[PDB]
RNA sequence: GUUCUAUUUUGUUGGUUUUCGGAACUGAGGCCAUGAUUAAGAGGGACGGCCGGGGGCAUUCGUAUUGCGCCGCUAGAGGUG
């Protein structure tokens, strides 16, 4: 729990997988390989009404909690891997993506490299919804 | 030339071949300014270099999706106004 015993001034790098859907948000800090996870907090465990799991406020609270104990385990800097639902479904990030990423910068964490890792297909299976679409 | 053959012809009876004519068949000729319009901003076909998610058969790659096996950490995740 004391982290790595390494000289001062360096930055131990981790990666946070920011998965921002339209109905909740994930903030998931792991080590460089991604094999070993460290902190995982969603907007759903920080808000009471599930209509607000994807709200930008819940993401900022979720990001603060992750970064708060991320210092505790020794990590000082992060690589950012933003992600939308993607796949066969939408490919734009949800509302909570910006607040969660902004909060990490303000929480004292150091930002490394930001990249989008949305799972886009070459071409996919048939998309949910009829031929006339989700009509309302 | 051959065959059949109208009929004229030998003072008048009779027999044969002519030729003269008619019709058909068959040789060697000479002669014609000797005889085939053009080549459709019609078409068909040939040939030459290309062109195209045209067609059929086989082959190859790509993420994504679903499922499964293992590893990590966790209490929610999904969905909706
Ligand atoms: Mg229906
Ligand atoms: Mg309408």
């Amino acid at each position: 729990s004391l982290g790595p015993q390494v000289a001062e001034g360096e930055n131990v790098f981790g990666v946070c997988h920011i998965f921002a859907s339209f109905n909740d948000t994930f903030v998931h800090v792991t080590d460089l390989s991604g094999k070993e996870t460290i902190c995982r907090v969603t907007g759903g465990m920080k808000v009471k009404a599930d209509r607000d799991e994807s709200s930008p406020y819940a993401a900022m609270l979720a990001a603060q909690d992750v970064a708060q104990r991320c210092k505790e385990l020794g990590i000082t800097a992060l690589h950012i891997k933003l992600r939308a639902t993607g796949g066969n479904r939408t490919k734009t990030p949800g509302p909570g993506a910006q607040s969660a990423l902004r909060a990490l910068a303000r929480s004292g964490m150091k930002i490394g490299r930001i990249e989008d890792v949305t799972p886009i297909p070459s071409d996919s299976t048939r998309r949910k919804g009829g031929r006339r679409g989700r009509r309302l």
